[PDB]
């Protein structure tokens, strides 16, 4: 049963129909209701009951074929399934022979059916055709479920995954509902959605580089939407956001894709508490909107293993990064976190605990590194915030009001993975180090109000809410090498 | 009045505030009401009426400044109230009244604690007891060039119509998303980069995969694979890229909407387009008739009527009923190409680059058809297959398709067709993944694309695409 032979026979079948005067790709079929409408309008009749008086025009993809005068098929459309019972008695022989009409049908063929609704003797909700027409033939062989488990066919040919595995469709439906909820959530709080250029002249992480033929200039794909949105705040759009793709030309892994979907907003006059409350409201309400409860289960170590429970009931713990690193390492990090003595202490903590060195070893990255190992996995039963990051890790963040060297920064984590970043912006142009992007400093001189900004990782959030371990399982067409 | 000096004086003023114990960029202000809420909650208040027992914390930007009685205009979220600073209502224990208000300049962001009222002249206003600077505008704000494009925040602060233009843009996209969702369409995202991408593409180097990728020019191919996948109504709104020449109606980065609709036919796509444009314009204007300065703000405007239905003109038939010249079936024949060139030559019409049969028919349609109906939208229909190799063949007219293209004032704004789903008629199958997916079964399907930027230009009465994009790209 070579797949190259099945295709060649089906290909010969198609030309045979054309020679015999039959179009296997007809122009138009006049559907009257969809399968989900069908299921909802006739699910509650009796076992074996027929309403032979109403005629309907249904479409769908034949998904399983079973065989003399009785023939059964499965019919799928818009994610839902009904049975097709082909009975010799109801067949309209003016249109053709019963046997050859249904013998030509293979699993995967898309068909139009003119029939009446009913329920089977065993009791299965079914459509009772009088005529069936091939609309589009499936020339290749569709696998069963097992074929798309360990192979990366799910990613190369995502349409096979969406036809064969029911979980795949639900995943990507949940993805769309997540984004719909985010947009409606933001819009109800008076936020204004905008579009910002994806190419600019100036652009942490390596950029994607491209050239514009017209202006003979090299351009950069955006790594974030921060700068243009802050200029709109100056412009008087006091609550503004954008949902869209950003690009970081770095290495692929399970939680990093070079092209990924970000939402960022800026909120004029928001303080740290406003941002904390927004995050807790958003996540707790999003999870309730999807699941009817605040508690979900997530297979933190794959489906081969027992899942853990994550509770999204607010409030969530807040952990101060510097104070907590000191707590679990019995160390006192100094006042200048970039001081040679303070660096030295941080570097020595890495070796004693045996941690991947962060060379280029920088105060920021070691701080990051320590947090990675010492704090970022502190809780897994519930989301939590790491807060009050030092000003040396957060050059754009307003300085903490009562603690020296710190900011009003917050980062929300789920199962050890960053999902949200937010802080109050440094708006004094005389205290921003960089201004001493050049458009940003000029925009600051026109007056930026006290302002809070927040960014969300849409792909990672969808990952946890659909119980997936890889970012590739929530992107329809993850980019790959041919 | 050197602008460098005004800046230098105000920056010296800032450092003078700090050296005085006053922070001109304080940490936070506890705003309790926005200006639009204030305008709405107290709109129905009598002249000279005050509510002195109600304390409010309001913010905004001073846009106008005019000894013991100070008057200011305060704007926020696009709306304005007046600030009436009376010596008697100031809290003198916080500072000298004159010292506080003499520092205020146009463009300053201020936080105010005070009570609401209307002036004896009727103007709705806030009466401060305390006014605090929240962020200084160190530069001189111009009163009402290409500065509007680079520093768009200046455009949004000084021109009221600019904010309205971009509010309408967001409103248009919102209406389209809701219009699609109510009909059962499902929004998705497809890659911005791909291995195969006519039009010149943008090229970029992927570091991790050591590959050179192409920025998408359309969303058509991945969306069609989703129809195969059983997502029968699907769409995407996002950016597509054409590495080509900038024009008043062409931007290399522009916003597209494409949907695919399994089992839709020509009539469905006609009716979708006619319902969408008419209902959208009515939703925005309360009428189907708008005015548009097609010839610039100097010249007089025309009226575009969006009352459906719109006329439909068959491209090949009409080009002969005006050129009186039959175009032989193989439109790409050397003979047919030469005859089309001859019409173009005899009418002093510019030969397109390159001189291909699809290009020539485009030129002939532009000059003999596309500007016939300009007081309402219209469709050009039944384009030859040579122009739309992905479209399905016309049911009865050989060599044609069932494609529809909608024009407004001579600019294309919408393109739709039923899809060629027989893989044995796809000449392009000699993009590799798409031919394979056609062999799994693509049902009969309608596709449709929308030019969001062009639509926004007509509905906000702009002649240039740069006026409907917040930050149009430009050389520095
Ligand atoms: C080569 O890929 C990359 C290289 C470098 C950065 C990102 C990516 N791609 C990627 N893909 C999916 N999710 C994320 N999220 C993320 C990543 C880093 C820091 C914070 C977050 S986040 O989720 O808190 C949100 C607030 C952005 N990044
Ligand atoms: C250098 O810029 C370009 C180079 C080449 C192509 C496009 C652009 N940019 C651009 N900018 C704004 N609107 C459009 N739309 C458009 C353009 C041409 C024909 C039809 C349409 S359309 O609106 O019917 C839509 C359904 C495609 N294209």
């Amino acid at each position: 049963v070579d797949p190259r032979l099945y295709f060649e026979n089906r290909s010969k079948f198609i030309q045979d129909q054309k020679d015999k005067g039959i179009n296997p790709y007809p122009h138009k079929f006049e559907r009257t209701i969809s399968i989900p409408e069908f299921i909802e309008k006739y699910k509650d009749l009796g076992n074996g009951e027929h309403l032979e008086d109403t005629i309907l025009n249904i479409t769908g993809r034949i998904m399983r074929v079973s065989a003399q005068k009785l023939r059964f098929f499965d019919l799928v459309g818009d994610g839902e399934k009904i049975q097709v019972l082909a009975n010799y008695s109801f067949h309209n022989h003016e249109k053709g022979n019963f046997a050859e009409c249904y013998d030509k049908i293979r699993r995967g063929d898309i068909v139009g059916i003119v029939g009446f609704p009913g329920k089977s003797k065993k009791g299965e909700l079914s459509i009772f055709p009088k005529e069936t027409i091939l609309l589009s033939a499936c020339l290749h062989m569709l696998p069963m479920k097992y074929g798309l488990k360990d192979t990366e066919i799910r990613y190369r040919q995502r349409y096979l995954d969406l036809l064969i595995n029911e979980s795949s469709r639900h995943t990507f439906v949940t993805r769309t509902k997540i984004i719909n909820f985010l947009r409606n959530f933001l819009n109800e709080r008076g936020f204004f959605e905008v579009e910002t250029p994806m190419m600019n002249l100036i652009a942490n992480a390596r950029p994607f580089i491209t050239h514009h033929n017209d202006l003979d200039l090299d351009l950069y794909l955006r790594i974030a939407t921060e700068l243009p949105l802050k200029m709109l705040i100056v412009g008087g759009i006091d609550k503004v956001y954008e949902i869209g793709k950003v690009f970081r030309n770095e290495g692929i892994d399970n939680t990093h894709n070079p092209e990924f979907t970000s939402c960022e907003f800026y909120w004029a006059y928001a303080d740290y508490n406003d941002l904390i409350k927004w995050s807790e409201d958003f996540f707790s309400q999003l999870v309730y909107h999807l699941f009817g409860t605040y508690k979900i289960s997530y297979n933190k170590d794959g489906p081969e293993n027992q899942p853990i429970e994550i509770d999204f009931t607010p409030p969530y713990p807040k952990v101060s990064i510097v104070e907590e690193i000191e707590k679990v390492t019995n160390t006192i990090l100094e006042q200048p976190f970039d001081s040679n003595e303070t660096i030295e202490k941080m570097i020595n903590i890495i070796k004693e605990h045996k941690i991947e060195l962060p060379n280029p070893p920088t105060a920021a990255k070691l701080l990051d590194q320590l947090a990675s190992h010492f704090i970022e996995n502190k809780y897994n039963d519930k989301p939590f915030f790491i807060v009050e990051h030092p000003q040396i890790m957060s050059p754009l963040a307003k300085y903490h009001r009562t603690k020296p060297g710190l900011t009003e920064r917050l980062e929300m984590f789920i199962c050890g993975k960053e999902v949200l970043n937010a802080y109050t912006e440094l708006n004094d142009p005389f205290k921003q180090k960089e201004c001493f992007d050049s458009a940003f400093c000029t925009s600051l001189e026109y007056g930026l109000p006290p302002t809070g900004g927040l960014g969300l990782g849409i792909d990672r959030i969808t990952m946890f809410l659909t119980n997936k371990n890889s970012i590739k399982d929530v992107i329809l067409f993850p980019t790959m090498r041919p």
